[PDB]
C-alpha cells in the first residue's frame, strides 16, 4: 500500500461527482459538511476512496427514490472521524455485526454489500475502527482513522 497525504474532503467530493447524475435520477437529497475544510490525513488514497464509493453506493440503495444521504468529516484529536448517514429503516440488532463478515451475503439489488473489503481497509490498513449506528430514522456507517499511520 501507498500513504499520501491528501485532503479528505477533496476525496470525499470527489466520490460525490461519481454519483451526482445517479442520486439526481433517484431524487435524493444530498449533503456533505466539514467542521474543517482543510481536513488532510496520510492514508491510502485509492483504498480509502473505495471505502467511500462503497458507502456511498451502499446508502444509495438503501434509501432508494426520493431518500435522502448526508456525509459528514471531522477533525478529531489523533483522528478524523467520517459518518455516512441515509434515511431508511434501521438495521435490526442481529445483522450490526453480520453484515461485515465476507459470508454475508443476503443482499442483493444485484450487488453484495462490500464491508468485509471496508473493515479490512478501515481497520487492519489503517488501524482505525468502523461501525453502523441507527439515528434519525435511517442508518449511519461512521468510520475513524489515525490522521498519520504514526498516530495509530
Ligand atoms: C436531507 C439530506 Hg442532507
Ligand atoms: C467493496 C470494497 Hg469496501
Amino acid at each position: 500500500m501507498e500513504f499520501t497525504e491528501f485532503n479528505l474532503n477533496e476525496l470525499i467530493r470527489e466520490v460525490y461527482v461519481l454519483f451526482e447524475e445517479k442520486i439526481r435520477k433517484m431524487n435524493i437529497d444530498f449533503c456533505f459538511e466539514t467542521d474543517n475544510e482543510d481536513l488532510r490525513v496520510e492514508a491510502d488514497r485509492t483504498r480509502i476512496k473505495q471505502v467511500l464509493i462503497n458507502l456511498v453506493q451502499n446508502a444509495i440503495e438503501a434509501t432508494g427514490e426520493n431518500g435522502k444521504i448526508k456525509i459528514t468529516s471531522e477533525d478529531m484529536y489523533t483522528k478524523v472521524r467520517v459518518s455516512v448517514w441515509n434515511s431508511g429503516p434501521p438495521i435490526p440488532e442481529e445483522l450490526k455485526e453480520k453484515i461485515f463478515s465476507p459470508f454475508f451475503t443476503t443482499k442483493t439489488q444485484g450487488t453484495g454489500l462490500g464491508l468485509s473489503i471496508c473493515r479490512k481497509i478501515i481497520e487492519d490498513e489503517h488501524g482505525g475502527k468502523i461501525w453502523t449506528e441507527n439515528r434519525e430514522n435511517g442508518v449511519v456507517f461512521i468510520f475513524e482513522i489515525p490522521k498519520t499511520p504514526e498516530k495509530r
